[PDB]
């Protein structure tokens, strides 16, 4: 209560990206293998890390199979956690435009959200 919301990313790029909060009112848990969108082509869901390599610590992007969420809990796509490349860009993406955006959950699932144009 709450309104717990995202961003599409502004970018006149050949890509860009979109985050967004996602929290699950059922009583049995989601489990998010994409999403899908007018504005871009292909849709990636990644992770955003920490790992060590030379026993110093380094971050990066990478993509995943899935996200997922309990029963009344939450994840957010956060910049610093969890993310969708948009590649293969259908406009640039301007702020303050909304998008259009069908959510994909793992089997017979697809819920269709709105967010904001943004630019972070």
């Amino acid at each position: 209560g709450s309104f717990t919301e995202g961003w599409v990313r502004f970018s006149p790029g050949p890509n860009a990206a979109a985050y967004l909060t996602l929290e699950n009112p059922g009583d049995l848990p989601l489990r998010l293998v994409g999403a899908r969108t007018p504005v871009a082509e292909r849709v990636e869901l990644h992770e955003t890390f920490m790992r060590e390599v030379e026993g110093k610590k380094v971050m990066g992007m990478r993509p995943v199979p899935f996200l997922e969420v309990p029963p009344k809990g939450r994840v957010e796509l956060k910049p610093g956690g969890y993310h969708f490349m948009l590649l293969g860009l259908k406009r640039p993406l301007k702020a303050g435009e909304e998008v259009e955006l069908d959510l994909l959950f793992a089997g017979g699932k697809v819920l269709k959200v709105v967010l904001p144009v943004e630019a972070r």
